[PDB]
């Protein structure tokens, strides 16, 4: 099985804006998670071909990863902060669907999710 193409990260047919919360999502939230020890498996799409995971995209139909999220932020793909937060939540939940509770990769995702929720509790004031 091939890998799927990565999620779209630019779309010139969508209106674009910078906002306090989107800037925070890139410069604080994504930045903090990216530098975490456990971030590395989540910095690019799951490369099922490389990892020999023939069953991954058989069940994960909304793949998401922080590299995609970073690119989306950098390309002003998101209008609302919730659209970005939803992508982080999808990334975590994919991990909790494919892998058994308590597995290494799940424990990595849970640590990142705890940190993510902490930083989301500090989102700046909306315009
Ligand atoms: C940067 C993304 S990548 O695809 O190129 N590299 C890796 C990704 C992933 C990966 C990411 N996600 C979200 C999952 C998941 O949900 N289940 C299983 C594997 C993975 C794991 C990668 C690796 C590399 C080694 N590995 C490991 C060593 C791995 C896992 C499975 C098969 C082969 N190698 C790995 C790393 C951490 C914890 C456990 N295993």
């Amino acid at each position: 099985l091939e890998n799927p193409p990565p999620p779209e990260t630019s779309n010139p047919n969508k209106p674009k804006r910078q906002t306090n919360q989107l800037q925070y999502l890139l410069r604080v939230v994504l930045k903090t998670l990216w530098k975490h020890q456990f971030a590395w498996p989540f910095q690019q799409p799951v490369d099922a071909v490389k990892l020999n995971l023939p069953d991954y995209y058989k069940i994960i139909k909304t793949p998401m990863d922080m590299g995609t999220i970073k690119k989306r932020l950098e390309n002003n793909y998101y209008w609302n902060a919730q659209e970005c937060i939803q992508d982080f939540n999808t990334m975590f939940t994919n991990c909790y669907i494919y892998n058994k509770p308590g597995d290494d990769i799940v424990l990595m995702a849970e640590a990142l999710e705890k940190l993510f929720l902490q930083k989301i509790n500090e989102l700046p004031t909306e315009e």
